[PDB]
């Protein structure tokens, strides 16, 4: 059985290229030796157990039409290092054990799949994961401990969702994280301890959200921070600004503008142009 129907196969490494055939299902008779499987740009609707072989290292399923990944689909892909399920606009939800088995996975792409929520334990056990792309879904909340096992995660992209709050332990377990992108949500509130333990984080984007203030304790929990983007938020330059203002007095970081939206008498000024005297009556 040497190459799946309408695909092209290569031997070093063992690769099966099945891109752009308008397939409705994953082709049959995948050689067990296959390490790279390229199924992007098809119209595949469902995935089931018994479809993928155990030697896969790379599996690209982006730009398909997936709506259901049945239980057990990925369970025996112990070796898998990269899984891209991005751009499946009707996917919508994932069952809680979808990634069980994938303890060697290093990159997981879930961008643009209409996810509105995730199971709280969906990323459990993904101890190898270094890159997780969840941008441009419709996510409304993230639970505490949603990433708690992801000790090696370096990039977490959550921009372009519908998040309103970051809770106390939403980022617990992310001790290796280097970049956290949360721009283009609707964030209104960040818990004072939401960034606790993010000791290696160097880049934080929070621009284009609905933040009127941010707690001073939270920036202080980012000792490694190098670049912060805070622009396109309705910053309140009243007594609420004092902790962020104070942090910026000491901070050595690159930053965007932090433009006051309110009160009218400070609208348009940068929050760093305020002086100690402006906060004396707080
Ligand atoms: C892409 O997947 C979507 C969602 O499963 C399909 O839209 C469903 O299509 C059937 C028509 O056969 C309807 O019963 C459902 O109302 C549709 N659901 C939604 C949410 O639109 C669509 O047919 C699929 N297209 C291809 C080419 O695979
Ligand atoms: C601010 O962020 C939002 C994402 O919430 C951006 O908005 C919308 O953004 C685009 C249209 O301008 C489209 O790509 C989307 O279909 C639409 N999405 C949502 C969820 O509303 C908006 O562009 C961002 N603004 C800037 C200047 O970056
Ligand atoms: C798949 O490929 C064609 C031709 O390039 C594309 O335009 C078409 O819409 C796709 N097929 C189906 C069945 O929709």
């Amino acid at each position: 059985p040497s190459c799946p129907m309408l695909c092209t196969c290569y031997s070093s490494p063992p690769t099966v290229s099945c891109q752009a055939n308008n397939f409705s299902s994953v082709p049959l008779s995948l050689p067990p030796s296959t390490q790279r499987l390229f199924l992007q740009n098809n119209l595949i609707r469902s995935l089931r157990p018994g479809t993928f072989g155990p030697n896969l290292l790379t599996l690209w399923l982006f730009s398909n039409n997936l709506s259901t990944i049945y239980p057990g689909t990925f369970r025996h892909l112990q070796a898998l290092e990269e899984l891209d399920l991005g751009d499946n606009r009707h996917l919508r939800s994932l069952e809680p054990d979808t990634f069980q088995g994938l303890e060697r996975l290093q990159s997981l792409h879930l961008y643009r799949c209409q996810l509105s929520s995730l199971p709280g334990n969906i990323f459990r056990g993904l101890v190898s994961l270094q890159y997780l792309y969840l941008q441009e879904n419709s996510l409304l909340h993230l639970q505490d401990d949603l990433f708690a096992d992801l000790a090696n995660l370096s990039h977490l992209f959550l921009h372009g969702n519908r998040l309103r709050l970051l809770t106390e332990h939403v980022f617990r377990g992310l001790g290796s994280l280097d970049r956290l992108l949360l721009h283009g949500n609707r964030l209104q509130g960040v818990h004072r301890a939401a960034f606790h333990g993010l000791s290696r984080l160097t880049i934080l984007y929070l621009f284009n959200n609905s933040l009127a203030s941010l707690p001073g304790e939270a920036l202080a929990d980012l000792p490694a921070l190098e670049f912060l983007r805070l622009n396109a938020n309705p910053w309140a330059c009243d007594c609420r600004a004092r902790p962020l203002w104070a942090w910026f007095q000491r901070a050595r970081v690159s930053s965007s503008d932090v433009t006051c939206a309110t009160p009218p008498e400070r609208q348009g000024r940068d929050l760093r142009t305020l002086r100690d005297t402006d906060f004396q009556a707080c």
